[PDB]
């Protein structure tokens, strides 16, 4: 049974909401983004409407086989009526075909569904600007303090600096970048561009790849790994039997590999600066772990929220336990009395 936070008041509408089978009363299932635990449930044989992004689309046709008559694609930044109800889909700031929704309803409430975002000053010039908003159904997985890391752009940079040192030292150095979902591209681009390099991977990842609008994707990736000094590798092989292994492979054409782990927040965070990062290294591997984050910090949510001041906050992450929710409500009322909404 689907909870009442992915329930849109006052419509036949749901967010996220594909894993409780045929929802009572929905008319439209809107997907933010393709990340597997929101579309959970989706295959070739859903026959309800479903609305997203086109980048979203594209992924829904091609990976998961939804068939095309089902696939609503929106634009974005523009007003749409969906079932008698004007909607916006607005850019996240989070993967590739990420969207927030606006939605205007009957009686005149204004709701903002986040999805997983990464707020930014940018979005206090989009559309929603214009007009106020009663209900924020907010992605709050960084909701505390505790929870820093760099701009993106900063983490770039030290990759960027780091797999060009590396490799102008050594030559024969292979490049190896791990993934487990769409998201973080960034990554492995910027690395590859610096190395004069195209990327390799599967023809599992080249075909999601294929799905995402980048400009000249042709001129930037590849399934022939031999021609290729960055390679991509799912996430689980980012270890040193998986790397030791990988190497084999590529013919004696290499004598050294530095790896990059993308991950989330780590609490290394909490003492560490980026510019002084650090790898493991067992023998010619090394590991980097870098805080490449698609989602909020809290001073960036924060800031959000209070130039927004929505009249209630409803989170979608971190939901379970007392502890959780109690220590989110008492943020919210902290940034209401300080900013005097
Ligand atoms: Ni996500």
């Amino acid at each position: 049974t689907c909870p009442f936070y992915k329930k849109i008041p006052g419509t036949g509408f749901t967010v996220d909401a594909f894993q409780y089978g045929v929802v009572e009363g929905c008319t439209a299932y809107f997907l933010t983004h393709f990340h597997s635990d929101h579309y959970a449930g989706l295959s070739k044989h859903f026959t309800f409407p479903v609305y997203c992004s086109e980048i979203t689309g594209n992924l829904l046709k091609n990976k998961l086989h939804v068939q095309e008559q089902y696939i609503h694609p929106l634009p974005l930044d523009t007003e749409c009526i969906v079932n008698g109800v004007k909607v916006v889909l607005l850019d996240a700031n989070h993967c590739p075909g990420a969207v927030m929704i606006l939605f205007y309803l009957p009686n005149g409430t204004v709701i903002l569904h986040t999805g997983d975002f990464r707020a930014d000053p940018s979005m206090e010039r989009s559309l929603l600007a214009d007009q106020k908003v009663h209900m924020l159904y907010l992605d709050t997985t960084y909701c505390s303090p505790e929870y820093t890391f760099p701009s993106q752009q900063e983490v770039i940079r030290f990759a960027i600096n780091t797999a060009f040192e590396a490799v102008t030292l050594n030559p024969h150095a292979l490049v190896v970048c791990g993934t487990y979902s769409i998201g973080k591209e960034k990554v492995f681009l910027a690395i590859a561009d610096v190395l004069g390099s195209k990327v390799g991977m599967s023809q599992e990842k080249y075909k999601t790849l294929q799905c995402l609008n980048i400009p000249e994707i042709n001129s930037l990736i590849t399934t022939d790994m031999c021609s290729s000094l960055v390679h991509l590798l799912p996430m689980m092989q980012i270890n040193f039997k998986g790397l030791q292994s990988h190497l084999k492979k590529c013919g004696g054409k290499y004598n050294q590999i530095l790896a990059f782990r993308p991950t989330g927040w780590t609490h290394s965070n909490k003492f560490t600066r980026i510019a002084d990062v650090i790898p493991q290294t067992k023998g010619n591997i090394s590991i980097y772990g870098i805080p490449y984050s698609e989602h909020s910090s809290y001073l960036e949510m924060k800031r959000f929220v209070q130039w927004l001041k929505p009249q209630k906050i409803i989170p979608t992450v971190n939901v379970g336990t007392w502890k959780s929710r109690s220590t989110m409500e008492k943020y919210f009322r902290e940034w209401k009395l300080e900013a005097g909404y």
